């Protein structure tokens, strides 16, 4: 894509990315709300620091999701770049229409970017949003970034769950 990303600062700083999970020593304690008619997601591949996912899809196949990852960053990294190339993901998805590039946001009082919109997956709208979170800690950043996704007729399930995860989304170093 031919936005700036997150993916691109860490390449282009040598700096280290290494996946963090539940237990980790010395990693951030970051506990999600479950809203009602959600259920958690363990850790997998799609969701590698868990989530909730919709328990009354329409596509049993598909559910609305929102799924945690957590990244540790170690080197000459600036926590403020994290944030301002946060946008380039989701506006490098295929068909992506926004409103905006989003808004500064906040989470445990650790600064945050939060954006939405919709893009095109095998010919099907589907609604998105991310906010990412930065977490100075000991000698690392950690990275904490919680991803919206559903199809577009069940956007308001998805982001009736959004607001409550981007706003009661516990984070404690």
């Amino acid at each position: 894509g031919p936005n700036y990303t997150i993916a691109d600062y860490i390449r282009d700083n040598h700096i280290q990315e290494t996946p963090v999970h539940h237990g980790d020593p010395g990693s951030p304690t970051i506990d999600l709300p479950v809203p009602d008619d959600w259920r958690l997601l363990p850790e997998s591949s799609r969701a590698p620091y868990g989530g909730i996912v919709y328990t009354q899809p329409a596509d049993p196949n598909d559910p609305p999701t929102i799924v945690a990852i957590l990244s540790k960053l170690t080197g000459d990294i600036d926590p403020a770049k994290v944030l301002q190339f946060a946008p380039g993901e989701l506006k490098n998805l295929p068909g992506f229409q926004g409103s905006g590039d989003g808004s500064a946001a906040t989470l445990g009082g650790f600064s945050a970017w939060q954006l939405g919109g919709s893009y095109s997956k095998n010919g099907k709208l589907r609604t998105v949003a991310q906010k990412t979170v930065v977490i100075p800690s000991q000698g690392a950043v950690f990275v904490l970034q919680l991803n919206a996704d559903a199809l577009d007729d069940e956007t308001m399930t998805l982001m009736d769950a959004a607001n409550v995860i981007d706003e009661q989304t516990t984070i404690t170093p």
